[PDB]
């Protein structure tokens, strides 16, 4: 499980915050999008595979399943594109935990940058570096090399 | 040296890449900007910042080094800003022969999106990827676990 992961879209600001996270260390990329569309997601994962070895990912919604484009970002960028079925019905409670405590950092930065954009870069170096004792930083980093080596 | 980046500004297409390379390893992230401001610059460290433990940045130009927006985004994610004189000299040509490679790749891609932010995004991937072996995106993770089990 070194290369799961799992697309989140939740909203803010009239604007779409597209979240993905690492499912075993917790640690995410987000990124503010005007509305998500298959063009958008599929932009985001090439950017998100060429930083981090992405092997499945198990897409947000049957559209983005769907979406041609993000069939060939996903393609390209050699990844597995899953459904996100919660098959364990604990995945729900965790995404809707995660966008509740994102949400919650966005609030405590909102003052500290004009643009939506920044302060949602802010929430995930804040989620990232969180102490929780390692950080989702430090846990994806050891699950990726445990891996390597 | 876990942590130190250098940011390297290149051109393309009239439009401006911005490059910050985690420097023990050489693995990259990148993105188009319309033109370097400071105001692109900290948005570009901050997203950084947030995806790897950065201490430390070489900035690329006295502009960026000077700018009050930049020394804004490098105090709120506790990185160090410091000059990126190159006190060796190899430094120069390893970064030159870094955009010359990039903008290869990007060429060799060019034809698969639209758009130029596609095309440097998918050089992004071949870079980080390429084995030389380990490749760069091996190399920078096992160089953080290991400052970690310190
Ligand atoms: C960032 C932490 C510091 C402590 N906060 C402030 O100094 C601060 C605090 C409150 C209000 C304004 C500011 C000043 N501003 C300039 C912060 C900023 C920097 C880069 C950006 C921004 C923003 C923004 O205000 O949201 O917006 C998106 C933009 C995207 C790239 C592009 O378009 O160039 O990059
Ligand atoms: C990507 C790999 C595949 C094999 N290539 C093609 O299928 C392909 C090949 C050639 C020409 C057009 C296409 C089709 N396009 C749609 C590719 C694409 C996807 C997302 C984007 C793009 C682009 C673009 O063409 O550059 O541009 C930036 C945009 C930014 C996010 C936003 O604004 O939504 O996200
Ligand atoms: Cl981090
Ligand atoms: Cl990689």
């Amino acid at each position: 499980s070194p290369g799961i992961w799992q697309l989140d879209c939740t909203h803010l600001e009239g604007k779409v915050i597209l979240v993905a996270v690492h499912v075993a260390s917790g640690y995410i990329e987000a990124e503010v999008i005007p509305a998500e569309t298959g063009q958008e997601t599929a932009y985001f994962l090439l950017k998100l595979a060429g930083r981090w070895p992405v092997k499945t990912v198990h897409t947000d919604n049957g559209s983005n399943f769907t979406s041609t484009t993000v069939k060939a970002a996903c393609w390209w960028a050699g990844i597995k594109q899953e459904d996100g079925i919660p098959y364990n019905p604990q995945s729900q409670g965790v995404i809707e935990s995660m966008n509740k405590e994102l949400k919650k950092i966005i609030g405590q930065v909102r003052d500290q940058a004009e643009h939506l954009k920044t302060a949602v870069q802010m929430a995930v170096f804040i989620h990232n570096h969180k102490r929780k004792g390692y950080s989702a930083g430090e846990r994806i980093v050891d699950i990726i090399a445990t891996d390597i080596q």
